[PDB]
């Protein structure tokens, strides 16, 4: 059955709750972003109102064939009324189209649901600054102090310099980037830009990218793999066997692959600096695991919550084990005592 942390009290609303059948007494289903653990259950047969961003609405219409009449896109940073309740969508700094949702309950309670987010100080200057939040439904994916990672900017710098050096030393090297969902587009777009290439990809992936309102996208992407030296492949194919195979398919146009796997976190972060990352190499194939995250680090998440000062926190991630739940609760208490709320 639908867990309590997907229900918004004092409303008929649920968040990211599409895999439970008909939720009893739900009058509107909100979708924070187009990732499969969150949309799981939607299709052309869904007949209840879905509230989301424009971008997420483009993906629902074109990738899952949800019918237009049940898609209710909302503009960002705008007070809107949904079944008699004021709501605002804010940018979550996650993947394209991902939002946080502010609910203003008729009784005066104010609820923020972060969906998935990467907290940023820029959030401290949105419509969040304007009123108090009583309950926070928090993306706790990396809510433990071992999770440190670099900025997105530092990671992209590393990738661009790496790719540019390699191809300039060997103009017959191919660059490959892995993907399994939307998000992380900067990785492959930034590399293609420095190399003067388009990114080549499957028709299905090109279709997905065309739903995202990215400026000048027709100029950065293509389905002609032959004309491209940056190729996008499914994440599963980013291994020595899948890459050797791919290289065969290029018909002696290339003699070396440099591949990138943008992971969330990996334990080399506790020790290693971004400056100090090295690939795994086999023959003429090298694979770089880079820590490009679209979720908050522990320190980013802590700063956000200590700024917001919510009266109650409801975690939405890592809730399935008692040891996880109890450890998170302990962090929340520390943060509250250190900050004085
Ligand atoms: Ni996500």
């Amino acid at each position: 059955t639908c867990p309590f942390y997907k229900k918004i009290p004092g409303t008929g609303f649920t968040v990211d709750a599409f895999q439970y059948g008909v939720v009893e007494g739900c009058t509107a289903y909100f979708l924070t972003h187009f990732h499969s653990d969150h949309y799981a259950g939607l299709s052309k047969h869904f007949t209840f109102p879905v509230y989301c961003s424009e971008i997420t609405g483009n993906l629902l219409k074109n990738k899952l064939h949800v019918q237009e009449q049940y898609i209710h896109p909302l503009p960002l940073d705008t007070e809107c009324i949904v079944n008699g309740v004021k709501v605002v969508l804010l940018d979550a700094n996650h993947c394209p189209g991902a939002v946080m949702i502010l609910f203003y309950l008729p009784n005066g309670t104010v609820i923020l649901h972060t969906g998935d987010f990467r907290a940023d100080p820029s959030m401290e200057r949105s419509l969040l600054a304007d009123q108090k939040v009583h309950m926070l439904y928090l993306d706790t994916t990396y809510c433990s102090p071992e999770y440190t990672f670099p900025s997105q900017q530092e990671v992209i710098r590393f990738a661009i310099n790496t790719a540019f050096e390699a191809v300039t030393l060997n103009p017959h090297a191919l660059v490959v980037c892995g993907t399994y969902s939307i998000g992380k587009e900067k990785v492959f777009l930034a590399i293609a830009d420095v190399l003067g290439s388009k990114v080549g990809m499957s028709q299905e992936k090109y279709k997905t990218l065309q739903c995202l309102n990215i400026p000048e996208i027709n100029s950065l992407i293509t389905t002609d793999m032959c004309s491209s030296l940056v190729h996008l492949l499914p994440m599963m194919q980013i291994n020595f066997k899948g890459l050797q195979s791919h290289l065969k398919k290029c018909g002696g146009k290339y003699n070396q692959i440099l591949a990138f796997r943008p992971t969330g976190w990996t334990h080399s972060n506790k020790f290693t600096r971004i400056a100090d990352v090295i690939p795994q190499t086999k023959g003429n194939i090298s694979i770089y695991g880079i820590p490009y995250s679209e979720h908050s680090s522990y320190l980013e998440m802590k700063r956000f919550v200590q700024w917001l000062k919510p009266q109650k926190i409801i975690p939405t991630v890592n809730v399935g084990t008692w040891k996880s739940r109890s450890t998170m609760e302990k962090y929340f208490r520390e943060w509250k005592l250190e900050a004085g709320y």
